[PDB]
């Protein structure tokens, strides 16, 4: 019933990386390796690149979606909390309700989906820009991990999803997010054990 999270790298190579961003006061994103968790700050701009050993053909979408992490919370959907929902910080494109948005991507599409209610978001694969090795996405998670209502506290898990034009799954990967005001000071707290 809960969406898969297995990794698979598939006939392209697929995998992800994130920028060496390191742990300064002022960073609004950054990833531990060690954690496999991405802590970032609420609307800012979170760079996941995409790693392919050979190239999709174009029709090729990235789907990305949350879930809980812990097993007693995973059936439960990941959605806003009503005070940010119900706020005026919409683009015109995602719903009030999503978690995680697509910025700088006018081909963005938003799912609700018919059985399970899950929230995600789904853009084209584009090939690497000039002088990259990978392709960039800017993902906006739109909650912080603190919001009481939303996911309060509860660690969650994006899993990125590489899927074919007629909806053919070709990889997957996932990575453990904390939205929250000093990413930077809460990954080095977090790394301490
Ligand atoms: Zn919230």
């Amino acid at each position: 019933s809960v969406p898969s999270q297995k990794t698979y790298q598939g006939s392209y190579g697929f995998r992800l990386g994130f920028l060496h961003s390191g742990t300064a006061k002022s960073v609004t994103c950054t990833y531990s390796p060690a954690l496999n968790k991405m802590f970032c700050q609420l609307a800012k701009t979170c760079p996941v690149q995409l790693w392919v050993d050979s190239t999709p053909p174009p029709g090729t979408r990235v789907r990305a979606m949350a879930i809980y992490k812990q097993s007693q919370h995973m059936t439960e959907v990941v959605r806003r909390c009503p005070h940010h929902e119900r706020c005026s910080d919409s683009d015109g494109l995602a719903p009030p309700q999503h978690l995680i948005r697509v910025e700088g991507n006018l081909r963005v599409e938003y799912l609700d989906d018919r059985n399970t209610f899950r929230h995600s978001v789904v853009v084209p694969y584009e090939p690497p820009e000039v002088g990259s090795d990978c392709t960039t996405i800017h993902y906006n998670y739109m909650c912080n991990s603190s919001c009481m209502g939303g996911m309060n506290r509860r660690p969650i898990l994006t899993i990125i999803t590489l899927e074919d034009s007629s909806g053919n799954l070709l990889g997957r990967n996932s990575f453990e997010v904390c939205v929250c005001a000093c990413p930077g000071r809460d990954r080095r707290r977090e790394e301490e054990n």
